[PDB]
C-alpha cells in the first residue's frame, strides 16, 4: 500500500474508516466503506445557517452516487462479498472500488468529479461474470435532512437516436437561501433500442430512484455509467434546468470524451509535481497533498479552500488565512493561476471588508477572520476571534503582494492587487496607536497562538502590519503613485519587543504560558523579519517546546521544520516535518486531522503547511523580495537519496537536490 | 389598401384576423377584431416561468386599454355597429378604429404606445352625434390567468384645479420574479367642475373597473382619452408608486404635449426611410418591416429584440442570432444608437457568459443560444440547440465589432467591444482542437442548420469562429493591446470544406441532405469568406433546392437574393426577395409569420432579413473591413424604376438607385 | 441655562417637551422627559413601507436603553424623584440625567452614540447612596409596533476571565424588506466572580428584559454600563450575528477605551466652530445648528441627511435638495469630508437617475425630488412634486461642482464629479424646449415655491439649469474632455424674465401671489447669476412681504439675511437671522422646527440655512468660482463684538470679524 500514486484499502472496516475524497475544486465526494455507495459530497459556494456555529456552512448534499446491486434478486452488501478493495487513483482523482459476489460476478467501479466539467460527477460500473445472472440496478436521489422543500421528477428526453432518462431532484437550504438542483442519467454502450427500460419509483417523501434490470450471460463484461450534475441557485439562476442541461450534454458527449477530458487537465496539474527518492512512504505522503490541494482549489475562478476543502463541513466551509498563509504559497510556486483564484476570492470580497473596517471603527479594508458567500465577518460569536484576531488583514496583503512578486503581472497589480494593498494599509494606519515614546501599538488583539486573548503587541500581527504598510509602499512605487509617508513612518515603529533572555515575546503578557501553535516563531518564516541565525534559533529553543500534545492544529510543526531546514540541521528538520502530520493520521488512506490523535479530516491546511516544509525548507525555494523565485541554503533528511521539485515559477524551473 | 404609410382593414373578420402591434421598444400592444378592446399587451424585460419551455418567458399582461361603451344603455358591439374599419400609421405608430353606431354618432379611437414614455400608453376617443345621445364608458383592468396575487384599487388625486382618478392593479407573475404594476385614469377637455364624475366598481376576483355617463347632444363632437401606465419590478424598485407617479405626470402634461413629443420621436425614426417608385405594394410591404423594427427596438437601453419583437409571446420573449445578424445589421446603418442598445443587451450579459463557458468546460465568454433577463442559458432543455449550437458567441462578436466599423467609436470599443471581442476569442480558441495536419476542427455542434445535430465542421459555425478570431486580434491592434498569436493561427487554419462538385459542404456528415435554412451559404453573405463568384453561385444552386417548403423559417431566402443582387441577377433575386416573406402573410394587414402558411406572427427576424435583401442587396450597401459603408454593384427588380435610401452610416447618407 | 456648550432643563415638562437627539450620522436617540428611558430611535439607511405618504420610511426603532430603577423594591417614578435635571453636552454629544431618590441617593446618567463606532451605543449609570442599599435595575427591550415577527434571546458569552450576558431581539420591518438586530450587554467594573447575577424575562409578546440586584453600602458610588448594538440587513448581510458580535466586541474593549476613542473623533469635529462674543443666547444657539449637522452626517460614507437628519422620522427620512442646497454648504467649508459623502450618496445612486430620466422621456441622468435606499423617486405620489419639481438635478450638479472648487481634487472630479456633472447636463439639454426667437424654455415644473405648481420658467429651476450646464463644460475642460458646445448655447440662452418694475419673475403666470418660501431671491444667493446690488435689493424689496408667517418652511429668511449682510445692511441682515429660527424654537432645549410655531424638531434644513447666513453672511465667507474660498464685505449685527470662524477650506483657516 505504498505505490507513489495509489492510495488502498483492503477489506474496509467501517468501525474504523475515514473517508478519501475526489474533487475538482467545485463538488467533492467522499468514500464510504459500503460498496457503491458515498459517505458526503459538498458543493462549494453554497453556505446557509446549519449546525456549528449558528453562521454560514457548507451543506451536505444528495448522495447522487448511491446505488444499490442485485444479482438474481439478492441485494449486495458488505456480509456477502469477498475480495473488497478501494482505492484512490491521485494521478485522475479514480476512486475505484472492487468485489466478488460469491461465483456469479466480480464488480469494478470507479468514479470522478470531472475536472472540466465543476458541477458534472460519473461513476463507472464493469460485471464480469463467472455464471448466467441478472442485475437490478438502482440509482437513489435522497434528499439529505440538511435540504427541505424537494420535489422529485423523472422523464425521459427523446430523439430518433437516443433516450437519456433524467432522475431529478430540486430542494432548498435550511433557511430557503440557495436552490439545489441534481440530475442524473444512466449511459449504455448497446444504444437507444437495445438498452434496458428504466423504472421509476417515488415511494418515500425524501427519496425517489431509477432502475433497471439486465440478464448478463457467463463469461461476459457489461458496463454502464451514471452521470450526474449537481448545481444551485449561487452559481447559476435557474439551476433546475441548468443540471437537467448539464447532465443531457455530459451524456450526449459519453464516458469515453468526457474520461479523455479530465485525464488531460489532471495531466496538466501534476506537470509540477514533487519526487522523492529512498523513502516511499515520504513519497506516497506528499502526493497526497499535493493531490489534496490540487482538487481542493480550481484555476479561473475565485472559490478559496476552506481549512479542509471539499472533504467536509470542516471550519463550516469558510476561508480563513488557513488559505493565504498556508495553502497558497506552496501552489503560488506549483500552479500560480490556482494561487491567483485563492487571491481573487479576496479581492471580490474587498467591499465587504471596508464595510467591517467602518463597522469596527477603522479606516481602509478589514478582512473578517472567517469569510465565506459576502465576504463579511463569519465566526461563530461564541469565538472571541471574530472581533479581536486581526492579523487576517495583513495575511491578506501579504498574499497579494507575493502573488505579484512571483508572476511579475503588474496589470493584475494595478488592477487588483493595488486595491487589496491600499485599503489593507488604510486599515493598519487607523488600527495603530501611538505611545509617548513615538512607537506604534497594536492593542486589544487575540494572537495567532489563539490561547492568548485581549493582549497587546501580539508578535505575530505586529509582525503582519509592518509588512503589510511596507507592501503597499513598495507597490505604490512600482505602479508610480505617491503613498502616505506615514506608512513607512508607522512601519518602522511597530513594536516587536524581547524577554530579558533576548527570545521574541509572543505579546505583552507573555513570560512562559504555552502556546496552541507558532506565532513568535512565524516572524523568521514566512515573513522575514528575523534573519539573524542566531535570533531565529533562540526563539525555536525557547517555544518549540510551548505546544502540547493534545488540541493544537497542525500549523506549528511544518514551519519548524522549514526553519531547521533554513539553519542546516537534518535531524531537527527531518524530526519536526514528520512530527507535523504522522500523529495526525486516520486510516485506511492516512488522511491529515486538524491535531495530534485528531479525527476531522481533511486538513488541507496542514498539508499546505507540510508542503512548504519540503518545497521552502528541504527544496530551499524561496520568494525573492526584489521578484521570482531563488534557492537558499539547504538540507535533506538523511534517508533522502534525491528530492526533485518541477514546475516552480513562471518558467516551470525543476529543483534537484542530493546529498 | 397600399397607401404607403397606412395599413387598413375594412370589416375586421374575427375568424380570420391577425393583429397589428403598435410599440415603443418597451410596450406592445397587439390589436383585436374587436373595437375598442385590444388582443395582448407586453412589456419588455419581464420574464418568469410560463408555459412553453419550462423556462423564462414573457408574460400576457394586463390588457389596460380595454373600454365598454354603450348608447342609452345599450353596449356597442361588432354585431350592431357598421362602417367598420381600422387602419395602422406607420408615421406615428397610431392604431386607430373607426365606426358608425345605427342612427346615434360615429366613433374613432386611436392608440398609441408613447415613444417618449416608455412605460405609457394612450387611447383618445372621439364621438360625434348625429341624434342626442348619452354615453356610458367603462374601462376595465382585468388581471390575467398569467399573474397571482392582484390587488385592484381606485382614488382620486386632486388640488384645486384637477380630479385625476386613478385605477391602479398590482400582481405578481407565476413564481413571484416579477411584480407588475398598471394605473389608468380618463382625461377630459371640459375641466374639474364639468367633468364626468367617476365611479369605481369591484365586482369580480379579477377584474375591477372605473367608468361614467355622458349627455352629448345632436351635432356636436365629444373627446375623452385614457392613460395608462404599465411598469414592473423588473423596471423600478416601487412599481406600484411609480405607476401612479407617471399617469399622474402623463394626465397633466395633457394629450397634445404627449401627442406632440410622441410625433417628434417618430420623425426622428423616420428620417431613415426606404422609398420605391413603381412598385407600391413593395413600399408599404418595406414600410411595415422598417416600421416593426423600430417599434421592436429603443435606443439608449440594453433591450434586444425577440424575433417576434413586442408582437407577443413569440420564442419566450428570448433573445438569439436574430438579433446580432438578422435585425441588427438594417438597425446599424439606419440607425446606429438602435444597434447599440441591441449589442448592449450582450454586454451587460457578458458575466453570465463567462458563467456558462466555464461549466461547460470552456474558456472566456460563451454566450446562450437563447438568453433573457440574466444572461444565463435559457433554451428548453427538451432542445439540443442549447447545449451543442456554438455559433453565436461568434455572432455577438461579429455584431460587436461591425458596430465599430461603422460608428468609429474608440472608447466604445474599449470599454464595450474589446471586452466582448476578447472573451468570445478566448472561449473559440478554448473549444477548438488540432488535428495531425495542424488545421483546427470545431466537432458536436448544432449547425445553423438546425436539423443537423451533433455533427463536425458546420460552415457557418466555423465561420463565425474565423471571423470571431480575427475581429478580436485586429480590436487588440486599434487600442495597442497584444493579442494571443494562437487567434491568427487557429483562424487561418480552421477547415472549411468542399465536396467534390466544388460546392462548400455544410458539415463532416453532409451530402445532400434537405436543411432548414441558409447555412453555408452565409458564408458568402454575411461573412463574406468567400468572395469568389463562381463559388458563390456553386453553393446557391447547390443548397436553394434544399429548403423545403414547409416548416422552414424565414432566414433563407433573403440571403439568396442578396447574394443574386451582388452578382447582377435581377430575376433571382426578386424571385428570392418575394419568396422570403410573400408565402408567409397572413391577414389583413400583411404581418409576417416565422414560416410559409404559418400562423406565428410577427417575426421580426425575417423582416430584418428582407430589409438587407433591399438595403445591403439591392441598395448594393455593405460595411466596409477598413471602417465605415460602401456601395458594391447591385441591380433593382425589373419593375422597380426608383430606390432611394436615406439616413445611413453616421454621415446619414442617401443612397438613389435606378436602373 | 446660557452655557455655550451644553443646553440644560430642570424637571421636563411632559406636557411641553421636545427631547433633542444625540446622533453618530447612523443612530439617533431623542430624549424622553422620564428618566432612564428613551422616547425613539432612529436607524440611518434603512427604509420600509411604514405610515406616511405611502412610500419608504424611516422606522421607529428598538428603544435599547430603556432601564427601569428600583431601591428596595421600590420603582423610580416622577412623583418619588427630586432634583431632576437633564443635559446635552454638545462638546461629546452626551445626553446626562439626574435625580435624587427621596433622601437616599443621587442618581447621575449619561448615554451616547458613540462616535467612532456607528452601530454602538452606551449608557453609562452611577449612583450614589446615602445609606446601604439594594438597587434592582432592569433593561428592557420592547418590540415596537413598527416592527413585526420578533424574537427574544439571552444568552452568556464566557471564557475563564468574562461573563458577557446577551440580550438581543431580531424582528422585521413592515413588509420584511429589512431585518433589524438589537443587542445589549451591562458592564461591571468588579470582574466575573463578584459581577451581579443577570436574570432574563419573557413575560409579554413584545418585551423581554435582564435584570439583576445590587447591594451599595452607604457612601458609597456603584457604577455600570448598558452597551447596545442596532444593526440591519441593509447594512450587513447577517445582523443578528453582527450585533451579537459589535456588543461583545464593545464589552471587551471597555467603558473607557470606548468614550476615549468618542471624545477624539467629537474633538476633530469642533476643531471646526463659530465663537460669537457679546451675544450668549447666539452662540449656544450657533453651537446647537452646529452640533446638530455634525452629528447628523458622518465622515467617510455615502449617507445624507434627512430634513430632520436622525432626530425623527421627519419627512420619512427621504434626502431632499435641504441637502445639496442648505446643509452641504455649511458642512463643506468646515470639514469637507462630511461633504464628500453627502455627494457620494449621489454618485452612488447615479444610475438609478438615469433610470427615472429614462422613464420621464429624457437623457442623462434625472435625480428624483425625493431619494432613499435606491435612488429612485420616493416623493409621495399626492405630492405633484416627485413628477414635476425638477430643480434637484441642478441642485446636485451645483454641490458636486462645488466640491471640487472648495477641494481641488481632480482625481475625484474625474472619478465622480464628472459623471455626475456630464448626465445632469444631458439631463437639462434634453429638458429644454426652443421657442421662435431661439430661447430656450424649461415648461410644467414645480417651483421652489412649491405653491406654483404646473407653471412654466420658474426662476430657480432655470437657474439651476444654467448653473448645470456651465459648471459641467467647464469641468470638461479641466479634464481635457469635448463636452457639448450646446450646453454652453442652451446656458446663455435660458429665459430669465423680469416684471415691469423690474423684478425678477418667478415664473411665467406670476404677478403678485404670497410664495412658500425663496425662488428669485436664490439667483442672488447661492446661485450667484444676479450680482447687481440693486437688483438684489428690488428682488428682495417685492417678494420679502410675499412668504407668510404660517406654514412656511424655515428656507427663506436665512438667505434674506445672507443677502443684507452681502449688502451691509446689519439691522436688515440680524432682523432675518432671528426672525429663521427664533419663532420655530420648541422647550427646552431649543430645537428648531419646520415653520414658524410649528411642532416638529429637529428641522436641521433650517440650521443649515441659518449656519450659512452666518458664515457667508456675517462671515463674508464664499466658494470663489475659480477655486477655494474667499472674502467678501460683509456686517456684524450690533451687539456681537467679534465673529471666529475656524478650519475653514482646506488650509483651515480662521476668520475674525469686528465692528
Ligand atoms: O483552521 C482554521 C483555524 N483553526 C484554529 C487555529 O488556531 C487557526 O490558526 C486556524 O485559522
Ligand atoms: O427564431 C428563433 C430560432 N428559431 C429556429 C431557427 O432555426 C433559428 O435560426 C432561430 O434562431
Ligand atoms: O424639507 C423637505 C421639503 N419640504 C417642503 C419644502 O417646500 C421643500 O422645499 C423641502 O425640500
Amino acid at each position: 500500500h505504498q505505490d507513489p500514486w495509489k492510495l488502498s484499502a483492503d477489506k474496509p472496516d467501517s468501525n474504523n474508516y475515514y473517508g478519501e475524497t475526489v474533487a475538482n475544486g467545485m463538488i467533492g465526494i467522499i468514500s464510504s466503506p459500503e460498496p457503491l455507495k458515498v459517505k458526503e459530497v459538498v458543493l462549494a459556494g453554497t453556505y446557509d445557517i446549519y449546525k456549528r456555529g449558528r453562521v454560514s456552512s457548507f451543506i451536505p448534499n444528495y448522495n447522487l452516487l448511491n446505488m444499490k446491486l442485485a444479482f438474481n434478486g439478492e441485494s449486495v452488501q458488505t456480509y456477502n462479498i469477498n475480495n473488497y478493495k478501494q482505492e484512490l487513483d491521485m494521478r485522475n482523482g479514480a476512486f475505484t472500488g472492487s468485489f466478488q459476489f460469491k461465483d456469479l460476478a466480480t464488480v469494478t467501479y470507479s468514479y470522478y468529479a470531472l475536472r472540466h466539467l465543476p458541477h458534472c460527477i460519473m461513476m463507472v460500473v464493469n460485471i464480469n461474470t463467472q455464471k448466467d445472472t441478472e442485475i437490478n440496478v438502482e440509482n437513489l436521489l435522497e434528499t439529505p435532512s440538511s435540504l427541505n422543500n424537494q420535489q422529485n421528477y423523472f422523464q425521459n428526453i427523446t430523439n430518433t437516436h437516443v433516450n437519456i432518462p433524467l432522475l431529478t431532484s430540486v430542494a432548498f437550504t435550511p433557511t430557503g437561501r440557495s436552490k439545489i438542483a441534481v440530475s442524473n442519467t444512466f449511459l449504455f454502450d448497446e444504444g437507444k433500442k437495445l438498452q434496458p427500460e428504466i423504472l421509476h419509483r417515488m415511494n418515500d417523501a425524501d427519496m425517489h430512484a431509477m432502475s433497471f434490470d439486465k440478464k448478463i450471460k457467463a463469461g461476459k463484461t457489461y458496463s454502464f455509467a451514471l452521470i450526474g450534475s449537481l448545481i444551485s441557485s449561487d452559481h447559476i439562476n435557474d439551476p433546475y434546468n441548468e443540471a437537467e442541461r448539464l447532465t443531457i450534454y455530459a451524456a450526449l458527449e459519453g464516458k469515453s470524451r468526457l474520461l479523455n477530458r479530465h485525464m488531460q487537465e489532471w495531466n496538466s496539474l501534476w506537470q509540477s509535481d514533487i519526487q522523492v527518492e529512498g523513502d516511499p512512504q515520504a513519497q506516497q505522503d506528499i502526493r497526497s497533498m499535493l493531490y489534496h490541494l490540487y482538487s481542493f482549489t480550481r484555476k479561473s475562478t475565485s472559490l478559496s479552500p476552506s481549512p479542509m476543502g471539499l472533504s467536509g463541513l470542516g471550519y463550516n466551509g469558510h476561508v480563513f488565512w488557513d488559505t493565504e498563509i498556508w495553502m497558497f504559497p506552496p501552489m503560488l510556486l506549483l500552479h500560480p493561476e490556482i494561487a491567483k483564484s485563492m487571491i481573487e476570492y479576496r479581492y471580490q470580497r474587498l467591499d465587504a471588508a471596508r464595510k467591517k473596517a467602518a463597522i469596527y471603527g477603522y479606516d481602509g479594508a478589514m478582512f473578517p477572520w472567517e469569510s465565506a458567500d459576502s465576504g463579511a465577518e463569519e465566526t461563530p460569536v461564541n469565538a472571541l476571534t471574530g472581533a479581536f484576531e486581526h492579523h487576517v488583514t495583513g495575511d491578506v496583503a501579504i498574499a497579494a503582494w507575493q502573488y505579484y512578486l512571483v508572476t511579475g503581472d503588474k496589470e493584475w497589480l494595478k488592477e487588483k492587487g493595488w486595491p487589496i494593498l491600499k485599503a489593507t494599509a488604510e486599515f493598519w494606519a487607523s488600527r495603530v496607536e501611538k505611545n509617548d515614546k513615538g512607537e506604534y501599538e497594536i492593542k486589544n488583539v487575540v494572537a495567532a497562538d489563539e490561547w492568548a486573548e485581549n493582549i497587546d503587541n501580539n508578535a505575530y500581527t505586529n509582525g503582519t502590519a509592518i509588512r503589510n504598510l511596507q507592501y503597499a509602499s513598495k507597490c505604490a512605487t512600482v505602479l508610480g503613485v505617491i503613498a502616505p509617508k506615514e506608512w513607512t513612518l508607522i512601519a518602522d515603529k511597530i513594536l516587536i519587543s524581547k524577554m530579558s533572555n533576548g527570545v521574541t515575546r509572543e505579546h505583552d503578557s507573555y513570560t512562559d504560558q504555552n502556546i496552541k501553535q507558532a506565532d513568535a516563531n512565524l516572524l523568521a518564516y514566512p515573513l522575514k523579519l528575523i534573519t539573524d541565525k542566531e535570533q531565529i534559533e533562540r526563539d525555536l529553543k525557547y517555544y518549540q517546546t510551548k505546544i502540547p500534545q493534545s488540541d493544537t492544529p497542525a500549523m506549528t510543526q511544518a514551519i519548524f521544520s522549514l526553519l531547521y531546514s533554513r539553519l542546516e540541521d537534518s535531524d531537527q528538520a527531518y524530526h519536526w516535518f514528520k512530527d507535523a502530520y504522522q500523529p495526525n493520521l486516520n486510516p485506511p488512506f492516512r488522511v491529515i486531522s486538524e491535531c495530534k490523535g485528531g479525527t476531522n479530516p481533511y486538513f488541507s491546511t496542514g498539508a499546505g503547511g507540510v508542503l512548504q516544509a519540503v518545497i521552502m525548507g528541504f527544496g530551499g525555494l524561496d520568494i525573492d523580495a526584489a521578484g521570482g523565485i531563488k534557492q537558499v541554503k539547504s538540507v535533506l533528511p538523511k534517508n533522502w537519496k534525491k528530492l526533485t521539485i518541477t514546475g516552480i515559477g513562471i518558467e516551470k524551473k525543476t529543483f534537484v537536490l542530493t546529498h
